[PDB]
């Protein structure tokens, strides 16, 4: 019912967070020459044993991934409220939320045209078949896929996408954190915001924050998932090569 107005404060979050995104997120992805090239190797069938023989896409895939990781910190860095917590802490929420903002701020440049990833040309749209390349199965694919398509339907502004991170990376509830207390502070200080900005903007709204909060858990669940898959991975000799030092890292 009540709409009230953003505060100054709310609307510093939101100028900071926005900034901090466009910062870290290069929607030419011009840097994506730098990594390791992409190799598809003819697997129409998607065998498993061929996939893991070659994970023709991994070094790719995983340089990506580690370019984004590096984005992620520095965004998260940029969050009203991150430097307050202790190092420790910092490095507990962004281990554990690596791979959910990823998931999160990917879908800028997933396009339900033809359910891919395309960033710029041809060499660099990642569907399905590139990802089984790299090692996953379709039961975290698959999902994924469906959870970029929901995400995409609810037609965030950026505003509300940059919150949405922000609150997935400030999570008291993710284990081995300290102090929980205040890193809830923080995450309610950016639930009001997008709370209020949702209200400000959409008469609707309370649906639309529901439908937020419930993408959070899903990314749980495809996190679980990636993190047995990734184990998985570990297991193919020589895999390391073809991952980085921080991937190894923060999915160890
Ligand atoms: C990374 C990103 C992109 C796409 C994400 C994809 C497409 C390929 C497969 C991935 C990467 C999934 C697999 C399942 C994760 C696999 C990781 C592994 C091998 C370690 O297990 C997770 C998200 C999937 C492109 C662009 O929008 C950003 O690109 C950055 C440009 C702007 O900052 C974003 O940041």
């Amino acid at each position: 019912s009540l709409r009230p107005k953003l505060s100054e404060e709310q609307q510093r979050i939101i100028a900071i967070l926005l900034d901090a995104h466009h910062k870290t997120y290069d929607p030419t992805y011009s840097d994506f020459c730098q990594f390791r090239p992409p190799v598809r190797v003819n697997d129409g069938g998607g065998s498993v044993t061929l996939e893991l023989s070659q994970l023709s896409m991994l070094p790719h895939l995983a340089d990506l991934v580690s370019y984004s990781i590096q984005k992620v910190i520095g965004f998260a860095k940029m969050i009203p409220g991150f430097r307050d917590l202790t190092s420790e802490d910092q490095i507990v929420l962004l281990k554990s939320s690596a791979i959910e903002v990823i998931m999160l701020r990917s879908n800028e440049s997933f396009t339900m045209d033809d359910m891919s990833w395309t960033c710029g040309n041809q060499d660099y749209k990642y569907r399905v078949s590139d990802v089984t390349k790299a090692g996953h199965s379709l039961e975290l694919i698959e999902p994924l896929i469906k959870f970029q398509v929901g995400l995409k339907k609810l037609n965030l502004h950026e505003e509300e996408h940059v919150l949405l991170m922000a609150i997935c990376i400030v999570s008291p509830d993710r284990p081995g954190v300290q102090d929980a207390a205040l890193i809830e502070a923080i995450q309610d200080r950016l639930s009001n915001t997008l709370q209020t900005y949702i209200r400000c903007r959409h008469p609707g709204s309370h649906l639309l924050y529901a439908k937020m909060i419930q993408k959070l858990a899903d990314l749980r669940s495809l996190n679980e998932e990636h993190s047995k898959q990734y184990r998985c991975l570990s297991f193919q000799p020589e895999c390391s090569m073809k991952l980085t030092p921080l991937v190894l890292e923060v999915f160890g």
